[PDB]
């Protein structure tokens, strides 16, 4: 599959794809505004992660540390991020289809829109002002908005039992992003593609 990242952004972000064991292509990159980027996912990956980070500082080396994201303190990522991060979450040939979905789960930092550049189906986007409303106790001083499993490491925000409900924090994520995950057992807003698809992952698409 073909993945375009796109930083629509008016400021730098760090992009990044991860299948949490292992980098996807490159693994990541700076995305100055406007800056695209073109990926190739194997067909058949399973549980691939793309995400932006924000305030990094890398060394020749590709070393450093990003405010959101940052997996490990490596440039190029073979690991997913810290949260918080808005995901874009897909796995692909499964069974002749694919899957896609953006996911608050992990907290929220940069909005994103996920979209395919084939035929088959839909997209989804998060492009809300999850930052600006973020409830107070959820802030990230680094800048994001954490949820709530990150925060307070219950069983009820982390799900953990296997049993849980929506939550008043979980309720603030999805009045926001109704098209996106808001905790583990929210209603699936997956979208289903024809296998072998591809996409376009947009960094701020309504600026
Ligand atoms: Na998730």
């Amino acid at each position: 599959a073909t993945f375009e990242i796109v930083n629509r952004c008016s400021y730098t972000v760090w992009a990044a794809a991860s299948k949490g064991d292992a980098a996807l292509d490159a693994g990541g990159r700076q995305l100055n505004s406007g800056e695209s980027w073109t990926i190739n996912v194997e067909p058949g990956t399973n549980g691939g992660k793309i995400w932006a980070r924000t305030d990094c500082y890398f060394d020749d080396s590709g070393s450093g540390i990003c405010k959101t994201g940052d997996c490990g303190g490596l440039l190029r990522c073979k690991r997913f991020g810290r949260p918080p991060t808005t995901l874009a979450e897909f796995s692909l040939n499964q069974y002749g289809k694919d899957y896609i979905d953006i996911s608050n789960i992990k907290g929220f930092n940069v909005p994103m829109n996920f979209s395919p550049t084939t035929r088959g189906c839909r997209g989804v986007r998060c492009a809300a002002d999850i930052v600006g409303q973020c409830p107070a106790k959820l802030k990230a001083p680094g800048g994001g908005c954490n949820d709530a499993c990150t925060v307070f490491q219950t069983s009820e925000y982390c799900c953990t039992t296997g049993k849980c409900g929506p939550t008043e924090y979980s309720r603030f994520f999805k009045r926001l992003c109704p098209d996106a995950f808001s905790y583990v057992l929210d209603k699936p807003t997956t979208v289903t593609c024809p296998g072998s698809s591809n996409y376009r992952v947009t960094f701020c698409p309504t600026a």
